[PDB]
């Protein structure tokens, strides 16, 4: 669809060099462990991260472009559960969706 190429160009521009300062948490799964972190998979659920959505996008996986939706948001609200309000990666998180729900919006 339509819609689903929309989708493509924002999570391509999401990887792209201009938000490579607040995006680049997101670019691959927690690891948590590696990060001194034993908990992250008791409190989060279902991990998401930007490779992720890659690969679904890629292997045309996702339905429709709400569960794109669905699936970044997700990526962003790991990271809100997890973290303290004023965690740094949190400040990260909202500029970051700061330009998916602009585009997003912005869809045919
Ligand atoms: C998993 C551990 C929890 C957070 C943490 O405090 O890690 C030390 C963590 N911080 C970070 C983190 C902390 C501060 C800043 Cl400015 C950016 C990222 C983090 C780092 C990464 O490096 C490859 C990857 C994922 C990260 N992440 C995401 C996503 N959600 N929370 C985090």
């Amino acid at each position: 669809s339509e819609q689903l190429k929309h989708c493509n160009g924002i999570l391509k521009e999401l990887l792209s060099k201009k938000h490579a300062a607040y995006a680049w948490p997101f670019y691959k799964p927690v690891d948590a462990s590696a990060l001194g972190v034993h908990d992250y998979h008791d409190i989060i659920k279902h991990p998401m991260d930007l490779s992720t959505v890659k690969r679904k996008m890629e292997n045309r996986d996702y339905r429709d472009a709400q569960e794109f939706a669905a699936d970044v948001r997700l990526m962003f609200s790991n990271c809100y559960k997890y973290n303290p309000p004023d965690h740094d990666v949190v400040a990260m998180a909202r500029k970051l969706q700061d330009v998916f729900e602009f585009r997003y919006a912005k869809m045919p």
